[PDB]
């Protein structure tokens, strides 16, 4: 459709991101989450919940419990949005989770840039938007389905938890998936039937450690995929195949980060 050199210079701002990364990769998947997070607030239905425009900037949404740690992400990029004004932080966040996503080793996924920034907290839609990982298969289809993702779609986005970690002062749940948290590929799902799972007595909130080792974690939420049948055959072919599960992610990301978007533009070369 629509191709156009955007309002900054992108390749200079990739370069930036992938520099921030280098100092401190725990920032990658932390700005994995916030575009995410950022995207999570849709509903198809209702088109509302204010997604890809950096509501999360505003109260109440900042505020909600599943947001909580996420402003090391916002303030992390505050200095690239000095230097690069004419960017929107909803094109900022979700571009710093797609060069945060290919730094890591995934796919490169296709980005186009034009989201416009909430300017008040008025848009902001309802808490309850983001998922409870303290529950379940029906919970996490009851909410990927509101977001418009199928089962397919729903498996491959939670195949994220490859990458980043669980923090005791954020979620109360603690510790990373795999034995790789800077790297994303398809090893959540290998750790996730690869190993057996496990109350960790030792945390508040119930989280799952790994048999062999327990340096893993699971949430119930992660471990419903292994309970839920549809989820569990999906989880399988990724766990088989990194390609079906890097090409399944790619287009589902790029589709979470364009929820209740218009007028975006391709980059030319
Ligand atoms: C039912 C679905 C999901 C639930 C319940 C869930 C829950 C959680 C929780 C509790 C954390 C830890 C937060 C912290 O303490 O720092 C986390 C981390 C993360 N999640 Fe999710 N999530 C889900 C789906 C997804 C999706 C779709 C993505 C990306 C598309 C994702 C990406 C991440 C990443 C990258 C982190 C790591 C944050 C960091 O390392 O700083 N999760 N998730
Ligand atoms: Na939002
Ligand atoms: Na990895």
């Amino acid at each position: 459709k629509v191709t156009e050199a955007p309002p900054f210079d992108v390749n200079s701002l990739r370069r930036d991101i992938e520099e921030i990364l280098s100092e401190d990769m725990s920032k990658g998947p932390l700005f994995v989450r916030l575009a995410w997070h950022e995207a999570g607030s849709w509903d198809c239905r209702k088109k509302d919940g204010s997604p890809n425009s950096a509501s999360m900037r505003f109260h109440p949404e900042c505020s909600y419990a599943g947001n909580k740690g996420l402003d090391k992400g916002r303030n992390a990029l505050e200095s690239l949005k000095k230097k690069y004004p004419k960017i929107s932080y909803a094109d900022l966040w979700s571009f710093a989770a797609v060069v945060s996503i290919e730094a890591m080793g995934g796919p490169e996924i296709p980005w186009r840039w034009g989201r416009v920034d909430a300017k008040d907290g008025s848009v902001c839609g309802p808490d309850g938007r983001l998922p409870d990982a303290s529950r379940m298969q029906d919970h996490v289809r009851d909410v990927f389905s509101r977001l418009g993702f199928n089962d397919e779609e729903t498996v491959a986005l939670i195949g994220a938890h490859t990458c980043g970690e669980c923090h005791l002062e954020n979620t109360g749940y603690v510790g990373p998936w795999t034995h790789d948290k800077y790297g994303f590929d398809n090893s959540f799902f290998t750790e996730l039937f690869g190993n057996e799972w496990m109350l960790n007595p030792n945390v508040k909130k119930m989280q799952f450690m790994d048999k062999t080792t327990n340096r893993l974690m699971m949430l119930p939420a992660d471990v419903s995929i292994l309970l839920d049948d549809k989820y569990r055959s999906i989880a399988k072919k990724y766990a088989d195949d990194n390609d079906y599960f890097c090409n399944a992610f790619s287009k589902a990301y790029q589709k979470l980060l364009e929820v209740g978007t218009t007028d975006l533009k391709s980059l030319p070369a």
